[PDB]
């Protein structure tokens, strides 16, 4: 199954992607992500860097993009419904893109699994649009000042 | 040279989609196409398909994508600073990405070519913002209702 | 579950893109389809046009690509345990490259589908590898004389 | 400009991958790399990690992908013709995808960049060319004994 969310951010894009670049700095989500630890060598730009986020969320970079402003990684582990046990091959991929007209940001997030259920999509969808959400209270139309 | 211009319209992305889908329906930018004429055969989402603006761009289809809601074209005429005379590998790329939070639309167009000038980019840039402007107009906040 | 195949074909590529470029003629893999019918309207080459092979595979063409050289579908109907009951959102992705050094052709095939099973993975494999077997044995290095 | 360079080789594409997967591992193309030195933080997989080649090429990570088998790179620096006072925005893409049917390797390597002339398109296909030579005769249909 996948799942595909995305908002827009009133800030520039340099700025968005100044705070979200970092695969090991998820300090911009407060709401859901409440820890995230390092794990394995490699910073946060280096394909093969991983994660743990709540102490459940194992992910590992997969792919890295500056110049597309892009971070993709797999869930290698996570919380029923998105254990190990119940899905595999999960591929997160967030990537921004610029709103020229009036310098904003569109910010889209997708996710992918295989699965003998749909049963983790209401969940992800919920995870994404949390972290989304937080990402935009950042950046309001009046923050912007 | 390549430029890259963006905005977001305030209309579902299934009915944006409906109204830029057909490659040789461009009444939806009034302002500056004034005629749109079909040439060669194949129709509006036939991939070789080609037409005439303005009795001056001659454009070919060169990719579509109904799965990505994406227009590919060359533009193999045009008025100077884009005659074949002076640019050549003219691409233009339009696409649309749902935004999802409020059911918006995110509407991109980029154009690439290869010259020994720059001088296209101010004048495919003012291009593509009359365009997408058009656009906009037409699917305003208010426009929804 | 998805399905990757591909091949290198003895003949430069846009000998082979000739051959395979229009969604309504297979008769370059004669072993598995032996017809193809056109299904409502638009071209070889127009998005949304469709075709049954073998009178039981419903194939709508939704991207095509001149430029980069490739076909996609998605598959509406097939024979168990590709039918519609057992799988959905399969697209089929088909692709040619240049290999330019001796101006050959990398092709590839791409499968992806959502289901509660794998028992399709294994069918889709031996399918793709008996189409691009068809497509080898047409353009042999011998074949190129 | 542009330029476009592909061979198939004679291996796994695992092996391959493992062969130049590192940003500041040049070992594998003698011919035309005589030094790679590492500049700047980050390692070989790390996006922003530099490196200069021969004394004269400087170049930045600017994507990798473990998942796509892919690095990308900007050239910051370079001899005549490719200095930075005669090309803009040169971006170089390296990419491997399986040949399936007989477990080998297609490599692809592009090139991209803005310059008032042409004068760069023969001495980078000379380039690649060498490169991907080195890289196929490490890899031979004999060497895999």
């Amino acid at each position: 199954p996948k799942v595909y969310n995305s908002i827009v951010v009133d800030a520039p894009v340099e700025r968005v992607w100044s705070r979200i670049r970092n695969f090991h700095d998820f300090s911009w989500a407060p709401s859901l992500i409440k820890s995230c630890k390092k794990v394995g060598g490699g910073g946060g730009y280096s394909v093969g860097a991983r994660r743990l986020l709540n102490g459940e969320f194992l992910d590992t970079l997969i792919a890295y993009s500056e110049i597309e402003r892009r971070i993709m990684y797999s869930m290698d582990e996570g919380p029923s419904p998105v254990s190990s046990g119940e899905i595999y091959n999960y591929v997160g991929n967030l990537h921004l893109l610029p709103v020229t007209i009036d310098d904003t940001t569109f910010v889209e997030w997708s996710g992918s699994w295989e699965s003998a259920s749909t049963e983790a999509v209401e969940y992800m969808n919920t995870v994404y649009r949390s972290l989304l959400a937080d990402l935009a209270a950042e950046f309001t139309s009046e923050s912007r000042r």
